[PDB]
């Protein structure tokens, strides 16, 4: 049973992965922010720190990947898919120039490209994230403005858009009760 | 028969490859600076753009490698690692930036190469090949860059000496000469 955790900042994936943790038993992939040596200064100064960042963070989530494979029953907190909506969203914003997004996406396919159970998105508003960055977070995302929380957002559903049929997405309201949610995870996984 | 070519830049290594393929019919694997985007801005400020230089060419170089029997290789993914190291000793990429290629390379990046043909040449003569030979880029630059890369050539043939089919050909000899001898290893494999 691999159960990929699917959603943007603050939707409430580390609550959610460690709780279906509890009612399992299942270990949880998560790459852990304060190990992340370019954290600290990414936020305050995206142009320069993006790409790097970007990198840094295919090197981590692949070097995982050869751990996840030996295991039966993994939770994924946040997976391969999602790291490419960072890069597009920073592109959007003119914060990494057409050339170094075309090195990535290139890169991503051909140098870095698995099969989850389940793919589940924390779908949520961006008042609730943000509020949930405030409340929940870290020092570091409060830095930068809240635009870039929208078109990650956005950049979410957009995604979640395109690949619908693509893989076993099962959408839960990330704005409900956490109890809610787990009741709603659990119910859905008991059931395949 | 798979062929190698291994060297500093102006060593010589599209003349000789060049030279190989005409003798036995084989082709060149060559990521050709011309397609390279990030070349052209590259040597004017190397903090800036070597990273992301570094990364383009594992992905370029990764990418030819998923196309075959007969193949003669200009540079292979071995010397990438090499030019990052560079950079690095030359304080022009920290620690942190050469921790995440480095650990990238062998466990997102990482192939059997018949012979690894090293073409072993002076830093005075390489310079004065790319003076005449290179493009108006790799002039740019300061020369004490060319004498760490070939110092760092030199220090990589000598720890992997042992592990890759290495054969050390003069490059300071006349091309005539480096092909004939090239030619007489590769028929006493062949
Ligand atoms: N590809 C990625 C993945 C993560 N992050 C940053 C965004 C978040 O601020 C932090 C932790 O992610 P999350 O809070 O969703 O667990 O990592 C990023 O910039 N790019
Ligand atoms: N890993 C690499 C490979 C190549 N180059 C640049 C250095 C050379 O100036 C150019 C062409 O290589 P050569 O002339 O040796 O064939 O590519 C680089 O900066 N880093
Ligand atoms: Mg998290
Ligand atoms: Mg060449």
């Amino acid at each position: 049973m691999k159960i990929a955790i699917f959603g943007t900042v603050g939707a409430g994936k580390s609550t959610i992965s460690a709780e279906i943790s509890k009612k399992l038993g299942y270990e949880i992939f998560k790459e852990p922010v304060e190990e992340n040596p370019y954290f600290e200064q990414y936020y305050k100064d995206l142009k320069k720190t993006v790409f790097k960042m970007q990198i840094y963070m295919l090197t981590a989530r692949s070097k995982q990947l050869k751990q996840a494979k030996n295991l039966e029953n993994i939770i994924f907190d946040r997976t391969l898919l999602e790291d490419p909506i960072f890069m597009k969203v920073n592109y959007d914003l003119n914060n990494v120039d057409q050339t170094d997004y075309n090195t990535y996406i290139d890169f991503y396919n051909n140098v870095v490209l698995l099969s989850f159970d389940i793919v589940i998105y924390l779908r949520v508003s961006t008042k609730t994230a943000i509020s949930r960055i405030k409340k929940r977070g870290r020092s570091e995302e409060l830095l930068i403005g809240e635009e870039y929380w929208e078109t990650l957002n956005k950049n979410y559903e957009e995604f979640y858009k395109q690949n619908v049929y693509d893989f076993p997405f099962f959408v839960v309201d990330a704005e409900l009760d956490v109890k809610t949610q787990i009741e709603l995870i659990m119910n859905k996984l008991n059931s395949i």
